């Protein structure tokens, strides 16, 4: 029920905080200490705790690498050519395998920053890819409701910045067409890498 | 030119550029997938006709133009696919004549979770009851789109022109809504919902390449034509 401007503020509330950091076992080690507070940020992404606990751990389980990779690319784009894992853990390009994906994420803040995204912008973008990375009956159209209502929510912004309507579903369909580009690196990095379902309930007991 | 038209003159070309539909040859689990290889390697010949004539498309260098079928063309067969399946529940229409169902599919190893997929995709069109013309609008995105991540000044110039192109068929997709009566509301929740199924195509183009691996050199071939 919520309006554009209370989604927005719920979803900048939400925001997880920056973590800091034999490369390969940081990277992994600060991957497991971000999915924790992804997990209590997916809490607080309006809708979602509506769902059954099995509809959570799914969409979790199919999207926790895409939020990784936003996340990573939304805190790189002031770091022109380099990723920002963590405050003391930026990495280049000459930093088997890596390269192509990295390569994908430095045209992703390349991309960011062609566009200008904004914050408000982008916390959109990460609940989109938690509630529709899994979505392939109440329960469905529960989630394409609150998609919906995000979609609802990008529109506000944009408008509220002064773009004209054919601006803003000119731009609506930029940042959306961006999230393939972020599902095939989360594809090509998941090829590049006890169930992680038994383990993501867990998290959701804090 | 490709700028200049109209959201009508979009639909138009897209709609006249479209690639027919192919026969499987004149039927067993053995013969099944040299049957599926035989039909994507004579769709894919039409399917670069189509491509040289999606508005902006021949504007693009060559090899842009290959980088961009490279990185589309499983794409767009599964959303062929998918589009010529969405009247037939639960089964996958690869042609008139070869119209398989999830069983034919459990025969091979690892293909039930892509078909799953596929069918999902076909359901979901059908539950929103897609258009044509929304679908040829949906098939040029992915080709423009789907390489544009992937690639000098000339190289910029190239990716500015398809985020152009890219633009009009949007203004071409919401067009269409409003003239099929929609809110404006419902105009943006539908086109999201729409643009959000191509990551799901993606997704499955991905899990479909390494079914595949369970072509550069011939599409610049039938790119790169002679004026002869
Ligand atoms: C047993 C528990 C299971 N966990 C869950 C899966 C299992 C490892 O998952 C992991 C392991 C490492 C990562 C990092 C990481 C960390 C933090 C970040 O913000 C972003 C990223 C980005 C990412 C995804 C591409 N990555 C890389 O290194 C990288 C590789 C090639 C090119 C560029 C970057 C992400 C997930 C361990
Ligand atoms: C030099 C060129 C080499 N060729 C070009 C690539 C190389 C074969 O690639 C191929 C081979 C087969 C296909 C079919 C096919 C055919 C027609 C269609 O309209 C659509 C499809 C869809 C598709 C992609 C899922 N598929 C399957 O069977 C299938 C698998 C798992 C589940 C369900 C279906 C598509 C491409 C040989």
């Amino acid at each position: 029920s919520l309006t554009a401007d209370q989604m927005v503020s719920a979803l900048l509330d939400a925001e997880p905080p920056i973590l800091y950091s034999s490369m390969m076992g940081l990277l992994t080690n600060l991957a497991d200490r971000e999915l924790v507070h992804m997990i209590n940020w997916a809490k607080r992404v309006p809708g979602f705790v509506d769902l059954t606990l099995h509809d959570q751990v799914h969409l979790l389980e199919s999207a926790w690498l895409e939020i990784l990779m936003i996340g990573l690319v939304w805190r790189s784009m002031e770091h022109p050519g380099k990723l920002l894992f963590a405050p003391n853990l930026l990495l280049d390009r000459n930093q088997e395998g890596m390269v192509e994906i990295f390569d994908m994420l430095l045209a992703t803040s390349s991309r960011f920053r062609m566009m200008n995204l904004q914050g408000e912008e982008f916390v959109c973008l990460k609940s989109i890819i938690l509630l529709n990375s899994g979505v392939y009956l109440e329960e469905k159209d529960h989630i394409h409701r609150v998609l919906d209502k995000i979609t609802d929510t990008l529109i506000h912004l944009m408008a509220k910045a002064g773009l004209t309507l054919q601006q803003q579903h000119q731009r609506l369909a930029q940042l959306l067409l961006i999230l393939s580009h972020i599902r095939h690196m989360s594809n090509k990095g998941m090829e590049h890498l006890v169930p992680l379902s038994d383990l993501l309930l867990e998290m959701l007991d804090a």
